[PDB]
């Protein structure tokens, strides 16, 4: 099975711009028809967008059986996405977060609503340890091995956890570990924001 | 009149082939600031004479494609994800190995019980957001300042915001509470 190979190439369920369709390579057809999800047909032909004729089905089947794969979970709206296209929101949600997600309004509210003085460096050194166990979870999912797209890297995690990770991106098509990432980046740069506020009620 | 159905559009990320109701108010987020939508882009979103139809009514990403229900739906799938896929279990064996102290548990216990309050506090603040999405014109809980800079997150998002970063942070605090468990079975050791 040679999985660098691409299969056919995707039009995005979320483009609004006539200007890329995805490549989906073996791998990726092979990533769907396995556990954990193990599509079949039906559900894959959607995926690959493919125009369901009564043909399409032993057409797939053919295709799948010449390059060496044959053929439930619970089907998510992720279920519906190619892995670019997946990668590719979990990159938008991640741009949102850090460009447009309202860090200073929101620190300044709940710094606010700690007040006290007395209750002063117990916020801070509270704001200190949410960023190092934050840091420390986000430093894990970077740590992530996890085959997507093209890419087959070599592991760097222990394979228990790795096949865990793996197990989670499998699900999500490759959504779930980077739009973690995304939401961790607003809640970072509200503990930021908080701190810098906690420094001026200091004074 | 906000309360009224414009149309009905297919889910651009249904598979089972067996439609969310689009209304005037979404309509009218779209075409208004901060997004303002032309009558091209507003066309992908409604998946199809327009000007006529309305006549009377920042940069483009994935997300600016989705009808509110679709961003809503998609963060409520991520959401039940996180809580039931996430391995929160096993991170928390790993990240309680890798970063414990075993000369000071109670150090990285005082930690954690933070993070978990914090985070909670956090992800209060988003649940107490009362912007417009779908057919809801809710009453505002939170003073105008804050609830205009939480509108213009969930305005820029079509409604995914708020609920994705709660779901990302369920999958946190998961984590967190094995983690807690996993710390006190070190103590008994």
């Amino acid at each position: 099975v040679n999985t660098g190979e691409v299969f056919c190439s995707v039009p995005g369920r979320l483009s609004l711009l006539s200007s890329s369709k995805y490549k989906v390579t073996v791998g990726e057809v092979q990533r769907r028809l396995s556990p954990p999800e193990c599509l079949n047909a039906s559900l894959l032909g959607g995926v690959l967008r493919r125009a369901k004729s009564k043909n399409g089905g032993r057409s797939l089947r053919e295709r799948l059986e010449k390059i060496g794969l044959n053929l439930a979970a619970n089907v998510t709206l992720l279920t519906s996405l190619v892995e670019g296209e997946a990668v590719h929101l979990a990159r938008d949600f991640g741009y949102i977060c850090e460009t447009e997600f309202p860090a200073k309004a929101v620190s300044e509210y709940l710094n606010r609503q700690h007040t006290d003085p007395s209750d002063l460096h117990s916020r801070k050194n509270m704001l200190l340890a949410t960023k190092q166990l934050c840091k420390e979870f986000t430093d894990l999912l970077a740590q992530d091995r996890t085959p997507i797209g093209n890419s087959r890297p070599s592991p760097i995690l222990e394979p228990g956890i790795q096949s865990c990770l793996t197990h989670f991106s499998l699900i999500t098509h490759g959504f779930g570990a980077p739009a973690i990432c995304a939401a961790l980046t607003a809640l970072q740069n509200y503990l930021t924001e908080a701190l810098k506020g906690m420094d001026k009620m200091f004074l």
